[PDB]
């Protein structure tokens, strides 16, 4: 019916505004990268400090781990991704080509390849392992906000401040369709047959990309200024989650778009959440006011 979300740490560290965080797919770990050019790295279950990974020389606006938990990619405002080791910390491979602000990244499944997104207006494909430039797609007119692979990895998604949701051929890189505020997030629903997608009208809308027709849309929450992440909530109840600019965090009912629950206690805008691989544990994360990352966790 309705979770039951309680804050159970608050981790501090970061000293600019929290950009990012997402859990490993093991669950072991939570990752946050900031605006103070670090990534960190947390216990996911007790919120534990493990460390700090530096290297980029101006702030990071996001992070993605590797589908083994064992690497970590991040995106920079100095126009390159970097591969990380996480047991070591030791930057692996560092992806140069963007020509502005690199904004967002993922890895698909099989972790060969990485996704990005640049302030640029292109999205590139990435080889892992040489950490090359493959493909360098012009996708969009003004920045672009998100990149996701879908869950065989043949498709990518992207989003811009254009207004623009397209899909793309992961293989060809041409692109297989598209669907204005500006689109501030975009991610594949866990089953690989929907697309959520944030517009900065304080809007989320659940798309039916095949038909290409909206199926849900939840409201309620601010947005209107921030690339603010969304969620599926898969562990517990069926849940949307994501941060707002009046800081709080946000979770909907997927299916009635109903909000079930307000998360209080952030004291900036929340522009970053994620949610736990297999507990009910949601991270949230604020921008400089705060900076802080706060871990709450529910029954159901
Ligand atoms: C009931 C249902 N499941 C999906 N699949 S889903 O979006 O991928 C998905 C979301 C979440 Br939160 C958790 C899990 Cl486990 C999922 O699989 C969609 N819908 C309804 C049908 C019409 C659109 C909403």
């Amino acid at each position: 019916v309705k979770p039951n979300y309680a804050l159970k740490f608050t981790l501090a560290g970061h000293t600019k505004a929290v950009s990012s965080v997402k859990f490993s797919p093991n669950g072991e770990w939570l990752a946050s990268s900031s605006a103070d050019k670090l990534i960190k790295i947390w216990g996911a279950y007790d919120g534990k400090f493990e460390k700090t990974i530096s290297g980029h020389k101006l702030g990071i606006s996001d992070v993605a781990w590797s589908s083994d938990s064992n690497l970590l990619v991040s995106a920079s405002d100095d126009k390159t991704l970097k591969i990380w080791d996480v047991s070591s910390g030791k930057c692996l491979k560092t992806l140069k080509g963007h020509s502005n602000y690199v904004f967002c990244c993922n890895f698909n499944p099989q972790s060969n390849l990485i996704v990005s997104g640049s302030f640029d207006e292109s999205v590139r494909i990435w080889d892992v392992k040489t950490g090359k430039c493959l493909k360098t797609l012009p996708a969009h007119s003004d920045p672009v906000s998100a990149v996701h692979f879908n869950r065989d990895g043949s498709l990518i998604v992207s989003s811009s401040y254009d207004g623009l949701c397209r899909i793309w051929d992961t293989a060809s890189g041409q692109c297989l369709k598209t669907l204005n505020p500006p689109v501030s997030f975009v991610k594949f629903s866990p089953n690989g047959k929907y697309i959520l997608a944030a517009t900065l009208d304080n809007t989320l809308k659940l798309w039916d990309y095949s038909k290409g027709k909206c199926l849900k849309t939840y409201t309620g929450h601010k947005n209107e200024k921030y690339c603010i992440f969304a969620n599926f909530s898969v562990t517990g109840g069926k849940w949307i989650v994501s941060g707002s600019e009046d800081n709080l965090v946000y979770i909907w009912n997927l299916q009635t778009k109903e909000i079930v629950q307000k998360l209080q206690g952030h004291t900036d805008v929340v522009i970053s959440t994620a949610c736990h691989p297999t507990e009910n544990i949601i991270a949230s994360a604020a921008l400089e006011n705060d900076k802080t990352i706060k871990l709450w966790k529910s029954d159901c």
